[PDB]
C-alpha cells in the first residue's frame, strides 16, 4: 500500500506556475500540501496573450470562476478569430493589407462552427463550386458569418448579453497571473515562498530529493512541478532530460515586442488577433483596453536584432531609441519527455512554439488536465508517466505541424525567409494530412478530451490552407453521388449571407459592448 | 477523373447483400451495381448475435425501421453476453458450476456504466473491493441488467418503453434474403446467378473484368470482394497476403447445429451464452422456437470427432444422426483490405471467432468506412491507405480483446486452457493491460464514429477482466484525493440496487413481450 502524494512543490511563479497552483490546488481540495517557489526577476512588458474558447470551459470553469469575475479584473477584450494579413503578397512589414485580386490580402480563421450540409462540411461544397467555376468567393467569406462582422469590429455579444458566435480573450498575462496568485493563496491554501533555487539534490534513483534556495531553505516533496520557463531548472538542468529542438520544421526563434497605447474611442476595438506577415517573420497584434500588445516573431538566420527592431518600429511608427522593447531568443521544440521520475514540466519548461495560433496558455491547462488524469500515487506507476508523455508529444507535434503549414504553403517568394520555409520538409504525419486534404477528406471532423484530440480539424485546415491558396486536386468524390445535396446547398450559402447582413446591421461594436461591461 | 459509374459485388451471402443494400442506398442511382452470386450448398441456421448499432448504423441508414426487419427475420432480443464456466474446471456443460457460493457466470451487458464525479463506477467498485468494503462481483454491483437477465426479463415493457440498451439474435440466412429483396426491388441492384471463373487484371494490377462460367464478362470501376473465406478477388486475383494470427488465438474450427425449443414451457433467454468447454467455448443464440449453438474449438487440442462428441453430449443429442455443420476457418486479416480497385468486405477481409458478436459489425463498419473514403476514378491512394488503416485497427483491437478472454481465464485443467496462457499479448494489448492495472479508464466512453473508435472501452475491459478475476494493482490514485466522491458513491450503488429490484418486479419476461409483438 504505497500511499497518495502528500506534498507538491511548484518551481516558478509565472503564468504557468500560478495556473498549476490553482488547477492542482482545486482538483485536490486539501488532500495535498502545495508550495510554490518564485524568484525575484526583472519584469517584462505586458505584450499580450491571445487564447482559445476552452480557457473558460477547461480552466476557469474547473476553478469555479465565472467569465465575468476574472475578465473584468484582468481588463480582457474579446477574440473572435485570427486575421492573417499579407501572407500572400510581396513587400515590407505594414499593418495595412496589400491589394490582392481586387481586394485586401487577408483571410480569417474564426472560432465559429462550420455548417454541415447532408453530413458533409460546407467547405467541400464551396470547393466543388469553386472548381466548377460557380464561385470565386474566398472560403471564409463563403462559409462563415464572422468575416463581415469582424470587418466592422462588431461585438460577439449583443448588449443584452446573448452570444452570436464563439469567442476567446485578449489580455495581459501578468494580470491573470496575479489574479491566480491571489486565488490560489487566499482560497486554495497554496503557500508562496519568494526565493531563488540554488541547488537541487537527487537521490540514488535519479529522482529529485529536495531543492535548496539561496537563503539556505530546503524544500522536499513527493511531486515536483517545473514551471521555471525556458531554463527548465528541474526537467532539463537537474534531471538532465534533453530538449528536442525542432527548428528543422520552424525557422522562427526570436521576437521583439512592446505595448502600444490605442485610442479606442476614435478607432474602436478589433475583435480579433492579427498575424501580420513580415519580411523575415510575422507580427502579432493583440488588442486590449486602450492599448494593444504587439510583437515581431522573426528568424535570427534571416534578420539581425537591429534589422528586426527597425522593421518592427517602422511599421507602428515607434521611436526605436525610446520605445520600451522586450527582446528574446527562444528555443523551439519540446523535452524528450515532459515528465521524468517525480518531476513534471508544465509551460515553456516543457515545450514552445511561436504564438501563431494562440496555443501557449492552452498548452498549460491541457497538460494540467492530462496530469490530473494520470495523477500518480507514491508507486509512480511508469505507465501513467508514459501515457502522459505521449499525450504531450502529440499535443505539441500536431500544433508544430499545423504552424509549419502556415509558412510552407504561403505563396510568397520575395525574401530569403519566405523561400527558405519551402526548403524545409513536412513531418510524415503532416504530409499525410495534406494528402488527405487534397483528396477531399475532412480531417478530424467534429468535453475537453474531444477538443484535445481534434484541436486542428477540417475547419482549421480549410481556413489556413485555402486562405493561403492550397486547395484539393478535385471535388470530394462523394459529392458527385449526391446531386440533391449539391443542388440544395444554394440555400445554405444564402443562409450565411443572410446572417452576415443581419448581424452587421444589428450588432453593437465591440467597443460599445466593452464600455457597458465596465463603465 | 470522373465518378465511379459501375460496381461489381462478387458474393451473395450476408456480406454481399449488406454491401449491395448499403452502397445502393448511399449512391442513389449515381452508380450501376451488379452482384454475382453462385449456388452454394445451404447450411443450418446456427444463429447470429449482434450489437445495438446494427439498427442505428445499418438499418436506419437503409431507412428500414426495427419492427419492419425483425418481423421478417424472426429475431429475438439480446441484452448481454453471459459467460459460463470460464473460471472453473470441468467438462463442457450447459449448467454453470459452483464458484464462491454462486453460479460461475458473469455478464457483458450493452447498458451504460454510470459515472460519479467524472469517474466510472468501475473505479469506485474496485476501491471498495480493495478496501474490503465489498465482495460483490463487478457486474452485479455496477449494472442493473444482471439481476433482470437472471430472470429472463424483457428489455422493453409491454407498452414498448425501453429500459436498457439491446441488440438482436437472428438467422443470418433470413436477413440476407430480406436484404436481397430490398436491394433488388427498391434500389435497382442487379442480381446475376453465376460463378466466377477468371479475373482479368490490367498492367497497373487493377481488375479489368471478371469472366463467369457461362462466358459472360462483367466490367466495372470498383470491385467489392464479398466471396467469403475464398477471397476470390482480394487473395486469389490480387494476390494480397493473408496475415495468419493463430499466434494470438488458438481456435480454428467449429461444429454447430440448431435445436428446437419450447418457448412456452421454458421462456426465452434475453442474452447470448458463451459456455467454456475443454478445448474452446460454445455459443447459444436464442431465437423464436429454436436456438442456434456451436462449439468453437482448436484442432491443436481436439479432433473433430472429440469436438462432435463433447458438443452433442452437452446438449444430449445423438452424434450419429444430429444434423451438424462443420467448418475449419482462417483467423486473421488481409495485409491490406483494399488493394487497387478491389475492396474486401466480410470474411474475405478478416475473421475472428464470434466470442464478442463482431462478424456482422465488421461488415457495416467497413461499409461505413468505404463510403467515407469513397474513390473517384483516379483512386487517390491516401483514401485507400486511410481505409486500410481503419480496418486494420478495428480488427487487431478486437483480436486483442478476444485473446484476453482466454489469456486471463484462471482455468488450468486442460491442455487448451494452459496453452492459451503461453501465448503473447500484442504490445498494444499489454499497454492496455498495464493501463487497466494502473487504474486508468481505457477509451473512457460518452454517432457511429464515437462508437467505431471506442468499441472496446473501460466498461468492456472491466466486464471481462474483472469478470475473469484480473483487477488493478491498487485503487485509482485520484480517488484518495476525492474523499467527498468516495463517501457519496454509496448512493450511486444504492440506486443500482433500486433499479435491479424495481425492474425485476415490473418487467415482463422476454417470452411474454415477444408473444405480444406477434
Ligand atoms: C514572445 C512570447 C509570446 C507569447 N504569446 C502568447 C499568446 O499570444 N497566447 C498564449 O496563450 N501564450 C503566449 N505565450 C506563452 C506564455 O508565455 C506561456 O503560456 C506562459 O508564459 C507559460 O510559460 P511560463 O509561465 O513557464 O514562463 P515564465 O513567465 O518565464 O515563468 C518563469 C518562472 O520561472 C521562475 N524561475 C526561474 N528560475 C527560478 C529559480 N532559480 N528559482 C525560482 N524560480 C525560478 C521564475 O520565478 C518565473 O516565475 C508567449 C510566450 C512568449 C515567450
Ligand atoms: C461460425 C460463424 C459464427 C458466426 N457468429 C456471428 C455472431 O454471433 N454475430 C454476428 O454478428 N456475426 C456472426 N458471424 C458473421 C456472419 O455470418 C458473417 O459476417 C458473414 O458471413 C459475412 O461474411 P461472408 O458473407 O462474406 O461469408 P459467406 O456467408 O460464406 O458468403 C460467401 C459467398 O461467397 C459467394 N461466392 C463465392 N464464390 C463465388 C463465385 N465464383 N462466384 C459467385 N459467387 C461466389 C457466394 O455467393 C457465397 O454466398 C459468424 C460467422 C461464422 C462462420
Amino acid at each position: 500500500m504505497s500511499g497518495k502524494i502528500d506534498k507538491i512543490l511548484i518551481v516558478g511563479g509565472g503564468t504557468a506556475g500560478w495556473m498549476a497552483a490553482s488547477y492542482l490546488g482545486k482538483a485536490l481540495q486539501g488532500t495535498a500540501d502545495i508550495t510554490l517557489l518564485q524568484a525575484p526577476d526583472i519584469p517584462t512588458l505586458g505584450v499580450g496573450e491571445a487564447t482559445m474558447p476552452n480557457l473558460q470551459t477547461a480552466f476557469f470553469d474547473f476553478l469555479g470562476i465565472p467569465e465575468d469575475e476574472w475578465m473584468r479584473e484582468c481588463n480582457a477584450s474579446y477574440k473572435v478569430a485570427i486575421k492573417f494579413i499579407n501572407w500572400r503578397t510581396a513587400g515590407e512589414g505594414t499593418s495595412e493589407a496589400r491589394e490582392l485580386d481586387g481586394g485586401p490580402d487577408h483571410f480569417y480563421h474564426p472560432f465559429g462552427l462550420l455548417k454541415y450540409h447532408e453530413q458533409i462540411p460546407l467547405s467541400h461544397y464551396w470547393f466543388d463550386r469553386l472548381y466548377r467555376g460557380k464561385t470565386v468567393e474566398p472560403f471564409d467569406y463563403a462559409c462563415y458569418k464572422e468575416p463581415v462582422i469582424l470587418d466592422a469590429n462588431r461585438s460577439p455579444r449583443r448588449l443584452d448579453g446573448s452570444k452570436v458566435t464563439s469567442y476567446a480573450w485578449h489580455f495581459d498575462a501578468h494580470l491573470v497571473a496575479d489574479f491566480l496568485r491571489r486565488f490560489a493563496t487566499e482560497k486554495l491554501g497554496v503557500r508562496h515562498v519568494e526565493d531563488r533555487v540554488e541547488h537541487v539534490q537527487r537521490d540514488a534513483n535519479g529522482n529529485i530529493e529536495s531543492v535548496r534556495t539561496a537563503t539556505g531553505r530546503v524544500f522536499d516533496a513527493d511531486l515536483f512541478v517545473d514551471c521555471s520557463g525556458f531554463r527548465g531548472l528541474l526537467i532539463n538542468k537537474a534531471m538532465e532530460e534533453p530538449f528536442l529542438d525542432m527548428s528543422d520544421h520552424l525557422l522562427n526563434d526570436s521576437a521583439v515586442a512592446t505595448q502600444v497605447p490605442h485610442d479606442d474611442d476614435a478607432n474602436g476595438v478589433e475583435p480579433f488577433t492579427s498575424a501580420i506577415a513580415m519580411k523575415s517573420g510575422w507580427t502579432w497584434k493583440i488588442p486590449m483596453l486602450g492599448r494593444f500588445g504587439t510583437g515581431y516573431v522573426y528568424s535570427s538566420r534571416f534578420a539581425t536584432e537591429d534589422e528586426a527592431v527597425r522593421e518592427f518600429c517602422e511599421m507602428w511608427h515607434l521611436d526605436p531609441e525610446t520605445q520600451p522593447l522586450n527582446r528574446i531568443r527562444f528555443r523551439v521544440g519540446r523535452n524528450r519527455r515532459a515528465w521524468v521520475g517525480n518531476c513534471v514540466s508544465i509551460g515553456t519548461s516543457s515545450c514552445f512554439v511561436e504564438p501563431l495560433e494562440s496555443t501557449g496558455i492552452y498548452f498549460v491547462y491541457a497538460a494540467l488536465y492530462q496530469l490530473v488524469k494520470h495523477f500518480p500515487d507514491k508507486s509512480f506507476n511508469p505507465v501513467l508517466t508514459a501515457r502522459f508523455n505521449r499525450e504531450i508529444e502529440t499535443m505539441f507535434d500536431d500544433t508544430r505541424d499545423f504552424i509549419q503549414a502556415h509558412f510552407y504553403f504561403s505563396p510568397r517568394t520575395d525574401t530569403p525567409f519566405w523561400r527558405a520555409n519551402k526548403e524545409l520538409r513536412l513531418a510524415d504525419g503532416m504530409q499525410e494530412k495534406i494528402d488527405m486534404y487534397r483528396a477531399g477528406m475532412a480531417i478530424n471532423a467534429p468535453n475537453f478530451e474531444e477538443e484535445f484530440r481534434n484541436l486542428w480539424n477540417n475547419s482549421s485546415y480549410y481556413c489556413v490552407l485555402a486562405g493561403l491558396g492550397l486547395v484539393p486536386d478535385a471535388p470530394s468524390p462523394r459529392l458527385a453521388h449526391m446531386p440533391r445535396a449539391t443542388e440544395s446547398v444554394d440555400e445554405v450559402f444564402g443562409a450565411v449571407k443572410d446572417q452576415q447582413r443581419n448581424l452587421l446591421e444589428t450588432l453593437p461594436s465591440l467597443h460599445e459592448f466593452l464600455r457597458q461591461q465596465h463603465g
